[PDB]
């Protein structure tokens, strides 16, 4: 049974790291971006929006939203490829793949690779790893991580094998002692740049450069179309090349280097040019690494203006304070100017005007504090690209958004360029928790990096992230079910930089304004929080490992330890009885009936394994009525957790929530991301779990989604589902069910 639905994103706009930008060099108006956890997009200029291309990716192949590299075919501009896969350690159970499309990513074919890829690993801002030969589109190269070396396809990306003659698989490892495998992987072969001049169309390009993450040997080349390879003689040492771009008009290679792989660091590095004709390397760094006093950054975001290839740009990788710097040269690197300069301290002259009218929350809840701007130009600007058909258009990514200008050449004439977010249709947040209260705002969200929002209108970008306090990352939100103006949120931030602020905070006006009391010592992460049905008391399991579960009678006025419940348990409140709280920890279920003061175990040997951890939740209006989502099934208790029953027909559930009952039912509608009849997706039941209807489809899957889910108690059929890198999606009924 299926039901047609309409799916949309809650309006936020960007919110994550956009770590590559690829224009097609073959025809105008063809532009793609990649993200680390949130797929890739194509720019739709007619409608002024980004179109997501990988939302067909689901739970079975969820790593494919980790986009390692994009190549765009300049001979047949309908063609585009992507390298995909998210981690190279145990955290992604699947190998990566090369995806190919002949309709600009509307549809794709998949070739899995025999090894994992690192879309969300260290070094992900380096690239592009994947490249198409601009003289023969049958031929592609891919620089692989993990010591897999350099790969090639000679059938336009359908099949791949290793170039076993390539002499250096990479040596650089960010932290070889990391036993999780996250920092300890070889970063590998990091970009391929063709010399289009080195052949005529219809014949493979003979001269190929390859960037390698090996500070002693950062660049290799071939002159015979890959039959033989050598280190480019005289290549500079000591740094990893984030970027390599060839200019076949003047016959030079440009590289931008840093002492780390990025994307969060980089404290020294250089920009160099290599002349094919003379063999001469020329250092062209705006601030050279040999100027140890002043060079506090490496370099990345390397781009050439293809209409005027003496024009090149680069960005600091990385300058945290006072802001990033973006540099421009209109003479091949001989001289540079910058996007801002010191005048006399803390004053600066700016070559730009930054307008965040469409994305006002980008101040991150903080006023400008000279010399520090708010909003900032950016940070983690590994990606930057001038449009190869329009010198005035340039984009650059940051850790939180994508910025663009359409008047770039005003820079050269002594004016200010105009920069603004370019994120319509691009939603890249990672969602930890969601509530839809029965009065006030429709939706309050707990998000990675932004903290979260009170969303007055899910179609309108909010004005501000949560403030007083600002959270770096929101982990949990709740409301008092019978006093729904009372809201509680918990979250994560470094205490040393916010000592007046707390990791748990409150509102009595439905999330419009917040306030805070106290907290236990040593809290840095949010964990889970639960509000009593009357809003008079709260039970909180702070996030740091081993923090005792605590309760407050009041708004965090003061906290005392809850007896009988393990640190870091998942805490929920009953939606009816203001003195009843529940917890789940390592297969044991606990209940308190004295408002969180004491808990006792009431069931055990329960599910502890789930795709987003085991989730459970209490039902509005039904005392003691609990639903629990786990890898082995969806389970239901009607006696406060003392006993549980499998819901027949659901083989697995990621998460469960509730919304407004159907006409003629007095039970809330139940929504799950789960598996029914061998099909994983979103489902709603209007009769208390007896029957289920599928409410999404195979084009609307969103990968590892379901960390958060809630229905809307004011809108029958409406569901809000958190994703991990595609923001908050929501669904409405758009038709009658099939049966
Ligand atoms: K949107
Ligand atoms: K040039
Ligand atoms: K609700
Ligand atoms: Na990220
Ligand atoms: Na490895
Ligand atoms: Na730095
Ligand atoms: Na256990
Ligand atoms: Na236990
Ligand atoms: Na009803």
């Amino acid at each position: 049974t299926t039901q047609p639905y309409t799916w949309s994103n809650v309006a936020i706009g960007g919110g994550g790291f956009v770590d590559g930008i690829v224009f097609n060099e073959g025809a105008p108006g063809i532009l793609y971006v990649r993200t680390d956890i949130g797929g890739m997009y194509r720019w739709d200029a007619a409608n002024g929006r980004w179109i997501p291309l990988l939302d067909w990716v689901g739970w079975n192949n969820w790593g494919y939203n980790g986009v390692v590299s994009i190549a765009a075919d300049p001979i047949n501009t309908n063609k585009v490829w992507a390298a995909v896969g998210m981690y190279t350690n145990s955290w992604d159970p699947n190998d990566g793949a090369i995806l190919r499309s002949s309709d600009q990513g509307a549809t794709w074919q998949i070739t899995p690779l025999p090894f994992k890829l690192g879309g969300n690993m260290p070094g992900r801002g380096m690239g592009e790893r994947l490249a198409v030969d601009p003289n023969n589109d049958n031929i592609l190269y891919f620089g692989a991580p993990s010591g897999k070396g350099l790969w090639r396809s000679t059938d336009s990306g359908a099949t791949w094998s290793q170039m076993t003659n390539f002499p250096d698989v990479g040596t650089y490892i960010a932290n070889p002692t990391d036993t999780t495998g996250y920092q300890s992987d070889i970063q590998g072969v990091v970009w391929v740049a063709f010399d289009k001049s080195s052949s005529s169309l219809g014949q493979a390009s003979k001269t190929i450069f390859v960037g390698v993450a090996d500070p002693n040997n950062p660049v290799f080349w071939s002159r015979d179309g890959g039959a033989t390879w050598q280190a480019v003689p005289g290549a500079p040492t000591g740094f990893i090349p984030h970027k390599g771009v060839f200019d076949p008009v003047n016959h030079v290679l440009y590289i931008a280097t840093s002492n780390t792989g990025g994307p969060y660091d980089g404290s020294s590095g250089d920009v160099w040019k290599f002349s094919v004709t003379s063999g001469t390397w020329t250092r062209i760094s705006p601030v050279p690494s040999t100027d140890t006093a002043n060079d506090y950054f490496g370099y990345s975001g390397l781009t050439i203006d293809r209409q005027h290839p003496n024009t090149i740009m680069v960005a600091t990788q990385i300058s945290w304070w006072p802001d990033t710097i973006i540099f421009r040269s209109t003479d091949g690197g001989a001289t540079w100017t910058r996007i801002w300069d010191w005048t006399s301290y803390p004053n600066r002259s700016l070559r730009y005007v930054l307008d965040i009218s469409a994305e006002p929350w980008l101040t991150f809840g903080v006023q400008p504090n000279p010399p520090v701007p708010s909003p900032k130009l950016g940070w983690m600007d590994e990606a930057m690209a001038i449009d190869p058909f329009n010198s005035d258009r340039m984009l650059y990514g940051t850790g939180a958004t994508l910025y663009a200008t359409n008047d770039l050449t005003k820079w050269d004439s002594g004016g200010q360029i105009h920069i603004a977010p370019m994120v319509k249709g691009l939603e890249e947040t990672a969602v930890n928790d969601l509530i839809s209260p029965p009065s006030g705002a429709p939706l309050i969200s707990a998000l990675g990096d932004l903290g979260g929002f009170t969303h007055a209108d899910v179609t309108a970008v909010p004005s501000t992230i949560f403030t007083s306090p600002v959270f770096t990352t929101g982990t949990s939100v709740d409301y008092a079910e019978l006093n729904p103006s009372i809201i509680v949120r918990a979250g994560s931030f470094d205490p040393s930089s916010q000592p007046n602020d707390r990791h748990v905070a409150f509102s009595t006006d439905g999330g419009k304004n917040w306030f805070q009391g106290s907290e236990p010592g040593g809290v840095t992460t949010g964990g889970t929080v639960a509000a009593s049905a009357d809003g008079s008391r709260f039970v909180w399991a702070p996030g740091d490992p081993g923090q005792p579960v605590v309760y407050a009678v009041g708004f965090g006025n003061s906290w005392a330890a809850s007896q009988g419940v393990p640190a870091n348990a998942q805490i929920r409140s009953d939606r009816v009885n203001p003195k009843t709280f529940y917890a789940l920890s390592n297969g044991t279920f606990y209940r308190s009936t004295d408002g969180g003061v004491t808990f006792q175990p009431v069931a055990a040997g329960l599910p502890s394994s789930g795709a987003v951890g085991v989730m459970f939740h209490a039902v509005p209006g039904k005392e003691g009525d609990l639903w629990l989502a786990a890898s082995s099934g969806l389970y239901h208790s009607t006696n406060g957790g003392s006993s549980w029953s499998a819901i027949t027909g659901v083989s697995s559930a990621v998460n469960v929530g509730f919304g407004k009952s159907a006409p003629g039912s007095s039970y809330p509608a139940v929504f799950v991301v789960g598996t029914i009849g061998g099909v994983t997706g979103a489902y709603r039941s209007d009769d208390g779990g007896t029957t289920w209807v599928r409410i999404n489809d195979d084009q609307h899957q969103y990968g590892n989604w379901g960390q958060a889910i809630t229905g809307d108690p004011r809108i029958y059929g409406r569901v809000y589902i958190g994703t991990n890198g595609r923001g908050i999606v929501y669904g409405d009924i758009a038709g009658a069910p099939s049966g």
